[PDB]
């Protein structure tokens, strides 16, 4: 039977699912690691022990334990990112969508979720892989990994909570896909890993990490890169936040063993309830437990690895959205709110810049303010709101990604860059937020092809172009079928806009502001 | 007789001169101080001893000893600023143009020349006061003062060469106008001092200095202000440059008395020949001997005097030209030349910025470069040439003047601001230089009214509007006759363009760049 597949871990039984009035197979909730529960909390993952009998893979797995957004109860805009399954520390599973009839050797795409390393589920409705697997004929895999303290609490030196285990969870799922995807009709030599936000940073982290490089072929990064300022911390800061988490839960702090034992006895929700208390600064776009530059998963600093070409050399396709920062300002800066146009006074602009560049002295804050203020009209509430939106997006997503692409391209085998700036006709978020962080995902996953969702015909057409670009790139290393999306090169630095208008090619994506964030501001903070 | 006037210093006999097919009287070369020769070189001026008999004032006086531009032998563009009379240390004289018939009590305008405190003559053809005195019916006075080492060598503490004597020369001529102008038909209670470049800085210096304030009524500053970075030095730097001048002429350096005696024995040209050797840095728009913040002519720092309102409170009319920096780049920065379009490579742009902000560390130079570079087109030779032109002009003239006007307006009785951007149809300098430092002077002095000079009819019309604005302001404290030039206010910050097109009013003259030069860059250089 088509729904029965034999893997090196055992037999798995899928389920048939309808898609655009046709059908494909889905294998949901396949375990790839042992449950990281009890004394395994915080430890590296262990491979799932093989089972006899048939694993029922007809239903979505539990989501990992994480913070749940309840800022707008019932609002679809926020709730579409929340876990939609019961949460459990027993959550290391992957999902596979397989074209019907079962392919023999087809391109594989593996999706990595990415809510800032503190949230995410492989089961969200915007991540339903059937539309993409069906439309582009690819085997689509979505994996999972521990987030928050469970995936990134880091006490370097300890083997009990070494840090980066959530990245080791992703790697284990990639090891499993590499070792078993052929039985599902996927080509193990043509696997593309792709992810958005923390998922985009994760993808870049597997490109960098020696131990992950051989498990995949190509990569796609959406609004995220490994060098993002929020994507990693030193082992000293990781240690400091682990100790502070311990202090918040009245743990004995005399030894790593003492701290970890105490943290292992707390119910999951006790850890999540105090997670945001360990940030070192009053800030925005900063998360508590994230990857650590440990000397193992990352052999040296990200920047020296990037400079010396110490990374997998292959093709990459990546890009950003027009208003990456709005989501974070709404949720964490004074003067912004969901139901108003959020016109910001000079005063709120300045407290917003301080929140956005937490690691800055007064001189650095003045440099940012001067750079984004129109001095002939400094009390313009709209310009203040938008300038702050650009500050958050440029500093946290765009300029770090531009620095990664320029460094990568020097040694890689082909780079395609995009700038997504289409505001969906049916967005439920306010107008001032623009093209929000995360809202290109629905186009990548094909949601506009389902009429009940209410997109315009031109949006369905953009979704089809995007899915075909992502799949053709996954399959060949070039998004174009043999109107051209040009290669990004060190000399020309070309990229394309991705929207409902005829393709336009441009050069040097936000160079002006990115020289400020990647070259001047850091020199400034280092001198002072 | 109309050409005979009795003053407190003695009888003076003028000469009748033709002007626009009419005639007026001129009294040229009236002495106002004793010749500052021999043991008087470097000393404060002494009032001219009265004489019996008639002083023949029918011919222009000698010009003070100064550097002579010979970069373009015979070129009118440069030679029009060079002394056109024999040079002599015996040069403290003033010139007066008096309407015919002799007025009884009319508005007086006193012109202060201004070639960077190192050059200037009251006798230049562009300073011929007959057109203005005739057309606007004012008594026009041009004074003179020692420039270079002769006027500003400063060894604070010594009474032999105290510094600022060139400013004391100007003040003595103002004392003489105040005491004697009534005999020429001028109103001593309505005297306006006006000057360009160092002359504009000098005018602001008499507004600041307690000892000069009571000698005049109102003020006009053209492309120059007291707080300009090149307009003054501390007593420690003045002392250092005096000692270095001594060292260049193999002087005994053991005591001030020894140094001064040696310097007094050198012929004038020996001092001028090594003048440029004492600058402390490789630089542009920096002059060797300039006013010193001494605690006497200036009681405290210029900035605290400005902040506390320690200055004459009256009306002022002032402004700048569109391309103040080109003159200096032509003469002192690599890649610029008179007969080419001077397209500047990135390399020359960067060595030009280093020359323009001599007092800057690497971080400060990076801040300037980032501010004036268009990163999407950094190899554009035209943008590089023009960005450097704006850097020199903004830093040396425009932003210092904007800072002076905002501070002054808080305590003054009326401010009128202009931005002169008309490129004369007959300019002999190349196109790339634009509206050059000093080229509004010919319009202020009415040269476009003389047909043989070849200006267009609309230029003659602009000249008439400008002369009438300057004279009406001198007479009433408002350039407008009772199309309006609005008052510059702390809140609105209005100014007008001055050119051949219908008047346009704007706000916040170069605010964007001036926040960089007046607030950010200094904070930057101070922190580092
Ligand atoms: O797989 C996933 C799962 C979720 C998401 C995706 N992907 C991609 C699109 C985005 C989506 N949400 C993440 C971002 C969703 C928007 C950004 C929200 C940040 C988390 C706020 C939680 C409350 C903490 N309140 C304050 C105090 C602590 C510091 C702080 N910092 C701030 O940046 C904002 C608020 C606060
Ligand atoms: O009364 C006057 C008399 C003259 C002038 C006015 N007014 C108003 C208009 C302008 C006119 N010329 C002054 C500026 C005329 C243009 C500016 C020229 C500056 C002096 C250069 C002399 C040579 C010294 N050569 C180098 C080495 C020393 C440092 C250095 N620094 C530089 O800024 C340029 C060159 C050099
Ligand atoms: C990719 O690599 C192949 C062989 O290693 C080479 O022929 C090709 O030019 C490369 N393409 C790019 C864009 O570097
Ligand atoms: C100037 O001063 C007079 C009297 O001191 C006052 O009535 C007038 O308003 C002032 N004008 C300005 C522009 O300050
Ligand atoms: C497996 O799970 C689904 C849902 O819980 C159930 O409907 C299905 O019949 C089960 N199949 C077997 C044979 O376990
Ligand atoms: C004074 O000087 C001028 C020129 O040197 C001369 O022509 C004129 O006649 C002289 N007048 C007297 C009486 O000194």
């Amino acid at each position: 039977s088509e729904l029965l597949v034999n893997t090196k871990s055992g037999k798995v039984m899928g389920t048939r699912v309808p898609v655009l009035s046709s059908h494909i197979s889905a294998f949901l909730g396949i375990p790839f690691a042992e449950p990281p529960v009890g004394n395994m909390r915080f430890r590296r993952p262990e491979p799932k022990k093989p089972w006899s009998g048939v694993w029922n893979a007809s239903t979505y797995p539990n989501n990992c334990q994480q913070y749940v957004d309840e800022q707008f109860p019932g609002f679809s805009g926020s709730e579409m990112w929340n876990p939609n399954r019961e949460m459990s520390e027993d959550c290391l599973y992957l999902n596979i969508w397989v074209p019907s009839p079962r392919p023999k050797s087809t391109t594989v795409m593996v999706w990595i979720y990415g809510g800032g390393f503190y949230s995410g589920s492989s089961t969200l409705d915007v991540y339903n892989g059937k539309y993409l697997a069906y439309t582009e004929e690819v085997v689509l895999v979505s994996l999972s990994y521990r987030v928050g303290a469970f995936g990134f609490l880091a006490l370097h030196g300890s083997q009990e909570a070494p840090g980066n285990v959530g990245l080791l969870d992703q790697r284990m799922a990639l090891q499993w896909v590499h070792d078993n995807i052929q039985f599902f009709g996927g080509d193990p030599k043509t696997v593309t890993i792709f992810g958005e936000s923390a998922g985009g940073a994760s993808v870049g982290m597997h490109i960098l990490s020696p131990g992950s490089r051989d498990l995949f072929r190509r990569a796609i990064l959406q609004s995220g890169s490994p060098n993002c300022p929020w994507a990693s911390v030193s082992v000293a800061e990781g240690r400091r936040r682990a100790v502070e988490l311990g202090r918040n839960l009245n743990c004995n702090l005399n030894s790593d063993e003492e701290l970890i034992h105490c943290l292992r006895e707390k119910k999951p929700q006790e850890l999540i309830d105090v997670e945001w208390n360990v940030l070192p600064f009053d800030s925005i776009f900063r998360f508590s437990f994230v990857p650590v530059i440990d000397g193992e998963f990352f052999p040296t600093s990200l920047e020296s690895m990037l400079n010396s070409g110490n990374f997998k050399k292959t093709q990459i396709l990546l890009g950003v959205n027009k208003d990456e920062g709005s989501f974070f300002l709404l949720y964490g800066a004074p003067g912004f709110s969901k139901d108003s146009e959020s016109k910001i006074s000079r005063e709120d602009f300045m407290s917003g810049v301080k929140l956005s560049v937490p690691h800055a002295n007064d001189l650095g804050l003045d440099a940012v303010t001067l750079q984004y203020t129109d001095w002939m009209d400094d009390n313009n509430g709209i310009k203040n709101r938008d300038g702050l939106d650009d500050i958050v997006g440029d500093h946290n997503v765009i300029c770090p990604l531009m620095h990664f692409v320029n460094k990568y391209t020097k040694f890689g085998n082909g780079t395609y860059l995009y700038f997504f700036n289409h505001r969906a006709s049916n967005l439920v978020w306010p107008e001032w937020m623009g093209v929000i962080h995360g809202y290109e995902i629905e186009f990548v996953f094909g949601l506009p092809l389902v009429k009940e969702l209410n997109y315009t015909a031109e949006e369905e057409a953009l979704s089809r172009r995007i899915m075909h670009y992502w799949a053709t790139f996954a399959k060949t290393g070039n998004p174009n079928e043999p109107s051209k999306w040009p290669l990004f090169t060190t000399k020309e630095q070309k990229f394309i806009d991705l929207n409902t208008e005829p393709m336009k090619v441009h050069q040097r994506l936000r160079v002006q502001m990115c020289v400020f964030w990647n070259q001047f501001l850091p020199k400034l903070l280092n001198a002072t």
